[PDB]
This record gives C-alpha cells, structure tokens and sequence, in this order.
C-alpha cells in the first residue's frame, strides 16, 4: 500500500511539472524539422 | 507660406500614423521573400 501511494503522488507530480511549460534552449534539435519536413523537403 | 505650412503639418502627421503598425493580407508575398533568401536561395 505504501508503496503504491507513493508511485501514484509521484506520477502526478510529474505531470505538475510538464504543465507549466519550460521552453527549453535546445529545442533547436525538432525546430529545425520545420525547414526540412515541412518547407523544402 | 499657406502652403508650405500645410505641406509640413501632413509630412509630419504621416509618421504620427506609421507608430501604429498594422498591413493586412499584402503582407503574404514579402513571407515568400523570406521563404526565398532563407531557404531555397
């Protein structure tokens, strides 16, 4: 039980993180995707 | 000096309009321009 209370909190946690959207300095890697898949490819 | 008054007054009035930006759909073409010299060129 108190184990699996706590992978339950910690995956929640988790999800609290992502919400709050840091954008990221080496996001370079996919914006860069935009001007080969989408443009000139 | 009528004339050259009221010639001043509007060559100043112009720039007061240009402070606030805006251009609606012309603004299409000088993109592709961009497309141009960043991508393909």
């Amino acid at each position: 039980v108190k184990h699996t209370a706590k992978a339950e909190n910690m995956i929640q946690l988790q999800f609290r993180m992502e919400q709050m959207v840091f954008c990221q300095d080496q996001i370079y890697s996919v914006v860069l995707k935009k001007v080969r898949e989408e443009i000139f490819n």
